[PDB]
């Protein structure tokens, strides 16, 4: 089991930690919300899907810099809601398979009323989401560390 962005930052069988630069929407209105999907950056597979299948949760998600100083916010991890930053564990989704696919957690991020101006600054770190991989087959239990930052400024407008 392993992970990657598909421009080549890989997480390699084991855990590990990683950067994730992300596009966001430039203007976000108060009362609605910044989608950052990360579902559309981080992919994963199951090495050995004949013999193992590997069992996937969102271990952990917190939030820093500008997005915690501005915005409130929930996460979702595959089709269901949970507090951000995050409490309990979430159900695992199952890979089995060596094709890739998406890690299924996304940001829903509404500014807080006392928010305006440029609210999250491009280059700063964002959030940090941990994926903790286990399997139906041995011991492992590895963290894949994704950190998050801005790749541009969001503006809420004023
Ligand atoms: O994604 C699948 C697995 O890939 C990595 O482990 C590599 C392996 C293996 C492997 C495959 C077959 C056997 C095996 C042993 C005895 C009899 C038959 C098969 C043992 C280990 C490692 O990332 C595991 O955590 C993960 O579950």
């Amino acid at each position: 089991f392993a992970c990657k962005t598909a421009n080549g930052t890989a997480i390699p069988i084991g855990g590990g930690s990683a950067n994730v630069y992300v596009n966001l929407a430039p203007v976000v209105n108060v009362g609605q919300n910044l989608v950052v999907d990360l579902s559309t950056q981080i992919f994963c597979h199951n090495d050995y899907p004949e013999t193992i299948t590997d069992y996937v949760t969102l271990q952990r998600g917190s939030a820093y810099g500008g997005v915690l100083s501005n915005f409130s916010g929930t996460v979702k991890y595959s089709g269901s809601s949970y507090p951000f930053p995050t409490t309990s564990e979430t159900p695992r989704v199952v890979y089995n398979s060596r094709t890739d696919k998406p890690w299924p957690v996304a940001l829903y991020l509404t500014p807080v009323s006392s928010a305006g101006g440029v609210a999250i600054k491009a280059g700063s770190l964002i959030a940090v989401l941990i994926l903790r991989q286990t399997n139906n087959y041995n011991s492992d239990d590895f963290q894949f560390v994704w950190n998050i930052y801005a790749n541009n400024d969001v503006v809420v407008p004023t």
